């Protein structure tokens, strides 16, 4: 159980040998300095809102590819995991025409305003392509509800590809694609999904309340939002086994990979990578590497094997204390 | 064959398996149609109507009326009542309800309950007085976890507790369950298993939540997908942990009055199908012309599908096979 300074450097492996990526999620360029200082492994996400808010007008090729650029570079060789726009009419800007909606978290929001936007997204799929060349880049398709749209996205991608072969411009033809698990059915078929994507990454804040038909924003109702519900922790796992049976890798970027309360119990599901804000990254790297992947197995059986999130919350609290 | 003779014949397979066609309905008046079509009992009565148009909460005894209307009028049959499920995307002055960003996953249905005991309570009292004079049901709608339907049977309890004070009656031995629509409600069905009497699963919301679509969202409308691979998962999680329990599965979700899904609803072992009344013989007829041993093949087969658009162009051709 270490300091920070030597932490830093020091692999995310428990004691008996099984390592996990710990990497941060950053919404700006410059969350990628504080992101190296706490030891990132990589950006398990980089949100791209920020390339759309505050302004009106949509940001240019030149203008997305210079960011995306930036962090692929900085993160030296280390894998960079870009999500396509993930915005909907909840989020006030005004040039993009979003229709007023009852429930837009229901609604015409990210990749579905991105299929009926193909022009929008084809600029920011060919700044991410642009951006390949020049690091370790993989594209996360949000709010995927079925392997039909993920199908979609990508043949407009495969479109893209084409214009850059036309104009010889460089892209990582390898690039790996995949989509973050936030609508419940996708994680309900991801042994269907993982056959057509190259990894899944979950959006546990997202899965939460669509799974518990809730919006945790809402102050009336913010006490349904439980991501310790059995029902959470049971989509969870499918996910990862799922990703893991057709060889490919699970990631986590919602809030509880950066919980400690959580660690034990996603390590013992066999999560690969954990996706946070830069500064919880030592805090769960401790807690990997003090903690043997057989208990943590043994630990997160025991919390499937409960029917309530408070019990679930209360045994976890008991195994960090125990250390 | 026709509706004349099929209004008094059961909707069960020439090999045998019968199951409970039942209607939906939303106001007592419905009653003589479910009847008219053979209804063999109603698998939602739903209670809105109660609320709606008008400048004040509905008193105990306007809802205990209507309750007792349908319950009497349905001689026996099982009348399962939908508690309050609704939210401030309604038309509701008189409750000063919190303007909402989402409020389908909001302040809604048993949470408006919960937090409003005071309504919860005029509601289950109506229901429970009703259930001395029939085949009263219960069943909570909005249901996320095991840990709501125990909140709402505490109340219930009290309830009970005061009628038995009081004097009057209720059918002590009422069932209670749940409306799956919330899709950690299908996740958690085993655990959920063991504290109610049955599901009834509302497929028109259990699709929009599980899919994460406003069906009434024209933006988005093709997003809803009834016939998605995850939505017959969750069906045949909720009914095999209900029966593995020894409980009943009922489905009242717009699902339940589809020829399409009928075939697969009947070989997942599906017990009760409750809708619009006008849809009863229709089902009924499918029922009683595919063979139980059939339709648990052709289930199989739509479960090992992976694309809606796959199962629905089969469901077409079984249709047509007839």
């Amino acid at each position: 159980m270490e300091g920070l300074k030597q932490l830093k450097d020091l692999p995310a492996e428990t004691p008996d040998g099984k390592k996990v990526m710990l990497a941060a999620n950053i919404g700006t360029p410059k969350d990628v300095a504080s992101a190296l200082a706490n030891g990132a492994e990589g950006v398990g996400l980089f949100r791209t809102e920020f390339l759309y808010m505050d302004r009106n007008s949509l940001p240019s090729e030149e203008e997305q590819f210079e960011a995306y650029k930036e962090v692929v570079e900085k993160m030296g060789g280390r894998p960079v995991t870009i999500r396509t726009l993930d915005i909907g009419g909840d989020k006030e800007l005004p040039y993009l025409d979003m229709p007023k909606e009852m429930n837009p978290f229901l609604g015409y929001r990210a990749i579905r305003l991105c299929l009926d936007r193909p022009d929008i997204f084809k600029t920011q799929l060919r700044a991410i392509l642009r951006a390949s060349a020049y690091g370790n880049v993989q594209i996360m398709y949000p709010m995927i509800s079925s392997v039909e749209e993920v199908r979609k996205a990508n043949s407009i991608l495969e479109e893209v590809k084409a214009e850059l072969d036309r104009e010889g411009v460089k892209y990582d033809k390898e690039i790996k694609v995949g989509i973050m698990v936030e609508i419940p059915s996708a994680a309900v078929t991801a042994d269907i999904l993982a056959k057509e994507v190259d990894f899944f990454s979950i959006g546990t804040n997202d899965l939460t309340q669509y799974t518990l038909a809730v919006d945790r924003m809402n102050e009336h109702v913010k006490e349904y939002y439980q991501p310790f519900h059995p029902a959470i922790l049971r989509l969870v796992k499918m996910v990862i086994d799922a990703a893991h049976k057709e060889g490919k890798f699970a990631a986590m970027c919602g809030e509880m990979a950066g919980d400690p309360l959580a660690a034990v119990i996603l390590l013992g599901l066999g999560l690969d990578e954990f996706s946070m804000s830069a500064t919880s990254i030592p805090e769960i790297k401790n807690i990997i590497r003090n903690v043997e992947y057989e208990k943590a197995k043994e630990i997160a059986e025991k919390a499937l094997n409960m029917s309530e999130a408070r019990e679930i919350e209360k045994m976890m609290k008991d195994v960090i204390k125990d250390i």
